[PDB]
């Protein structure tokens, strides 16, 4: 039966190249032990070589990309005129088994334990969000894997209650005039400023903290010229 003679076999990828024509006998062809033929574009080029196993594929990918699995890859019988090692004919197919491990270890999800008494609200005045939690530990998953859904709620909560204003000093009044013009006498001389508790006043309805500190400043008053000794004659 004819044939198309090719004038190299890649054997790299089982392709047949270099076509030198159809219509020979694969007698012919195989003459030359380094030709290869194949029948119509349909495939499997097969060389004029001694049958001889090819090289062994790559492995396949893995069955499962989760724990132990199980991968393939095969080796064919290429040639013309005679057998592999194995009673094989050319073109039959030998394969090798091997247990694989994309990942060592799979993921399962655990379950929700009951959920957490809902805490107070985040707020004693106005309004504010109340929580409730609850964990993953009924049954607690395996390897990277989490529960379904959020471990925690939260919503709103209207305490019914009015925030106090707490007050706050106002501005600086301005420095008085010094108690004396002169430092020395009976008194020393004093400088004192006043500030107001009305920015903002506090309270308003419910009790407020009223303004930390004092209202007032006192100082010595510097830069005076000393007072006269009024006390015997120079
Ligand atoms: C490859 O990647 C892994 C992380 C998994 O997602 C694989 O899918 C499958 O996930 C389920 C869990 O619901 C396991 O029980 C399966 O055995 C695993 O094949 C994915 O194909
Ligand atoms: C809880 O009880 C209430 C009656 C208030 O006294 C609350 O104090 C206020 O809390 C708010 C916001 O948390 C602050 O802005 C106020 O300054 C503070 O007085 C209290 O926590
Ligand atoms: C204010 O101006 C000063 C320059 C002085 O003339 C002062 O007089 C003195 O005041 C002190 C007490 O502060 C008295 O003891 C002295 O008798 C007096 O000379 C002034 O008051
Ligand atoms: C497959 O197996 C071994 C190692 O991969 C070698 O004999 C040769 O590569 C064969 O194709
Ligand atoms: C399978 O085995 C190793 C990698 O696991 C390599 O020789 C090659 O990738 C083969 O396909
Ligand atoms: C926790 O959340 C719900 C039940 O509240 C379910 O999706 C499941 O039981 C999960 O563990
Ligand atoms: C928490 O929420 C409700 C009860 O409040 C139920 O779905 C279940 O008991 C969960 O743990
Ligand atoms: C919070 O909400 C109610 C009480 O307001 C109850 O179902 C339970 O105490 C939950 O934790
Ligand atoms: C006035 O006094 C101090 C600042 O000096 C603080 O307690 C606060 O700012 C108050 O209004
Ligand atoms: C009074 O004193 C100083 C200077 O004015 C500042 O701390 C602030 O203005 C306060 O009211
Ligand atoms: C008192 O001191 C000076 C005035 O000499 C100014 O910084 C300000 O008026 C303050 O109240």
């Amino acid at each position: 039966d004819p044939v198309l003679c090719f004038t190299q076999y890649e054997e790299s990828s089982g392709k047949c190249k270099g076509l030198l024509g159809g219509g020979v006998s694969v007698e012919d062809c195989c003459l030359n032990t380094a030709f290869a033929y194949q029948k119509r574009s349909g495939g499997l080029c097969q060389p004029c070589r001694s049958p001889r196993w090819s090289l062994w594929s790559t492995w396949a990918p893995c069955s499962v990309t989760c724990s132990e699995g199980s991968q393939l890859r095969y080796r064919r019988c290429v040639g013309w005129n005679g057998q592999c090692s194995g009673k094989v004919a050319p073109g039959t197919l030998e394969w090798q088994l091997q247990a694989c491990e994309d990942q060592q270890c799979c993921p399962e999800m655990g379950g929700w334990s009951g959920w957490g008494p809902w805490e107070p609200c985040s707020v004693t005045c106005s309004k504010g969000t109340r929580t409730r939690r609850r964990a993953c530990n009924h049954p607690a998953p395996k390897c990277g894997g989490h529960c379904p859904g959020q471990a925690q709620e939260s919503e709103a909560c209207d305490t019914q209650q009015v925030c106090p204003t707490h007050g706050a000093w106002a501005t600086w009044g301005p420095w008085t005039p010094c108690s004396a013009s002169c430092h020395g006498g009976p008194h020393e001389p004093k400088e004192t400023r006043s500030r107001k508790c009305s920015a903002p006043e506090p309270s308003q309805k419910p009790p407020g903290k009223p303004c930390p500190g004092l209202a007032y400043e006192q100082r010595r008053c510097t830069g005076l010229p000393p007072c006269p000794e009024n006390l015997y004659f120079q």
